């Protein structure tokens, strides 16, 4: 079915809550023991959010190997993500070690520092280019580069430097700065346009480690991006376009991490994101 007439009829029903229901019944339910271990308690933001042991990455180290993100791989598309929680002030030495072994080049943001008057994620990155970061317990140093300021986002050159061996490599940081505190945007342009700044800068290529997305618990907003990422791709693949189904894509992904689309607006909002995306597309 047409997923702009599933729209419509959804929407003229008023269903949305029901559809989305649905997907929560069939959703995938893996053991997630690693996360619950007591040892762990501090590196986890929110107590019913956890990735499951078989698709969690691990750290390269002996100490302890655990950080509270998950590797989404779609195989038909071909593309790979890490979605994660924002770092917490005790886990930013960490989340700067999963970039730099994982290889990846580009940090998706989805969230700002504060929202509704509450701490939603640390300070992971320098203010200013002369003030480095040094992450002492991880033996790596995090310089401003360059700063690119937008209406919708922001555009952050950082080079990351392993003190261990001397090696640099460049990470762009793409830093969504206007969703809402409550529900979602009105229209998905300029999520799209931020979606497609992402897409040319390289950073979701095989080429690269997986792209690193993140929001406050890394499974909302955060679901949102790799689901309308990875359906506008598969559309470009097929023969047969219009058979795309977004439920059973985001079922596929909550196979490797619980809980993407948190709210049944998110989940219409993905239909309106997706939908817009393949006529802009199609070039109207
Ligand atoms: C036949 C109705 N459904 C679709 C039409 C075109 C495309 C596309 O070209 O991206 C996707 C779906």
């Amino acid at each position: 079915m047409e997923m702009e007439k599933e729209f419509e009829q959804i929407d003229k029903s008023g269903s949305w809550a029901a559809i989305y229901q649905d997907i929560r019944h069939e959703a995938s339910d893996f053991p997630s023991r690693v996360a619950k271990l007591p040892k762990n308690k501090n590196r986890n933001r929110y107590r019913d959010v956890s990735p499951f042991d078989h698709s969690r990455i691990k750290l390269h180290q002996e100490d302890n190997d655990y950080i509270n993100a998950s590797l989404i791989k779609m195989e038909e598309a071909q593309r790979s993500y890490i979605l994660t929680q924002g770092p917490l002030p005790n886990t930013v030495g960490h989340f700067w070690e999963m970039v730099w072994e994982q290889k990846s080049r580009g940090v998706v943001m989805l969230n700002r520092v504060m929202e509704k008057g509450s701490l939603k994620c640390a300070q992971y990155w320098p203010q200013k280019e002369e003030k480095e970061m040094i992450f002492e317990d991880t033996n790596l140093k995090l310089t401003l580069i360059s700063e690119d300021i937008k209406s919708y986002y922001t555009v952050r050159q950082l080079e990351l430097e392993n003190l261990t061996t001397q090696e640099t490599r460049e990470i762009l940081h793409f830093h969504y700065t206007t969703w809402p505190d409550f529900g979602v945007p009105e229209s998905p342009a300029s999520f799209l346009n931020f979606l497609f700044k992402v897409r040319e800068s390289g950073s979701l290529s095989p080429e690269h480690g997986p792209v690193v997305v993140h929001c406050s618990a890394g499974i909302g907003r955060s679901g949102t991006f790799c689901l309308a990422d990875t359906c506008l791709l598969l559309m470009d693949k097929r023969k047969d376009p219009s058979s795309v189904d977004i439920k059973k894509v985001l079922l596929e992904m909550r196979k490797f991490r619980m809980g993407l689309i948190q709210t049944a607006d998110q989940l219409r909002f993905s239909y309106l994101a997706v939908i817009e995306g393949a006529k802009f597309i199609m070039g109207d």
